[PDB]
């Protein structure tokens, strides 16, 4: 159980998000139903008032919460992946537009999920923004829960990976558009029942033979981290 609370642009913090530029579902209770319309951007799809305004190149931090900021952030039983995906926002995030920016699953040199090092980094990962062309666009961040994914959902509702999935509006202003942006993968629809990574037992399977869900990260992507950028506690 987590959700986004806002953005940092270049480590300058854009303030609380929430029902504001974040389209904020009302409560922190994952999605679980891999053909849901609720895949795409959560429970409440909605355009809310306002879209941060960033350029290409700048470092884009998403910050999660639990309950209130910079708390434990998730429970540390949810091991599992952590991806961003892309859509221009004119699209409501339906049909064929999600891209993949980001991935990071199981950490074998450290041997920790992305989860485990979100928490440590104080809820915080980031991505480096696309050369994609200017305008309004959607970043899906999304946490997969593990810890009850040896079901698949479809047998078990009450167990199956969690999505936990914050869509921000974000504009980009400066880009020379080097990386023009392909048509990406649907949400709902790109995660089936038999999608590696969806169905995944991590109380029996080593974590060394985890495989995340495709798609690939795109080959336009520039990369991210997931580490603390900005101290909540300095404000
Ligand atoms: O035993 C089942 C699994 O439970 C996991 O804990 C979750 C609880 O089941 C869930 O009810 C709770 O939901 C809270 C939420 O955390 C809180 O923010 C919100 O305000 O109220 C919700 C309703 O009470 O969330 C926790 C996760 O934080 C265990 O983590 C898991 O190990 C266990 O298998
Ligand atoms: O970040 C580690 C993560 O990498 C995943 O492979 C990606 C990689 O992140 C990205 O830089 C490159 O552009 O594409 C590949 C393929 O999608 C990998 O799938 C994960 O297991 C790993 O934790
Ligand atoms: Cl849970
Ligand atoms: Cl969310
Ligand atoms: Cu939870």
């Amino acid at each position: 159980h987590t959700l986004v609370w806002g953005v940092w642009v270049n480590g300058v913090d854009q303030g609380d998000g929430r029902n504001i530029y974040i389209r904020s579902p009302p409560n922190n209770n994952p999605v679980k139903n891999l053909t849901s319309p609720d895949m795409t951007c959560n429970v409440d799809n909605r355009v809310v008032p306002k879209s941060v305004p960033v350029n290409a190149g700048d470092t884009l931090t998403f910050e999660w919460y639990h309950n209130t900021r910079d708390d434990d952030i998730i429970a540390s039983s949810h091991h599992g992946p952590i991806a961003v995906y892309i859509a221009p926002a004119a699209s409501n995030g339906q049909g064929n537009v999600w891209v993949k920016l980001f991935e990071d699953a199981y950490n074998v040199t450290n041997s920790t999920w992305a989860v485990d090092r979100l928490i440590t980094a104080h809820g915080q990962h980031s991505v480096v923004v696309p050369h994609v062309a200017p305008g309004d666009y959607l970043f899906r961040a999304e946490i997969i829960a593990l810890h009850e994914a040896d079901s698949l959902y479809s047998q078990n509702p009450i167990r199956g990976a969690q999505f936990y999935i914050s869509c921000a509006q974000i504009t980009i202003n400066s880009s020379d558009d080097s990386t023009p942006l392909p048509a990406g993968v649907p949400f709902p629809g790109a995660y089936t029942d038999s999608t590696p990574g969806i169905q995944f037992n991590i109380y029996t399977t080593p974590a060394t033979s985890y495989v995340a869900p495709p798609p690939s990260v795109w080959s336009g992507a520039l990369g991210g981290s997931i580490a603390q950028v900005g101290d909540a506690s300095l404000e």
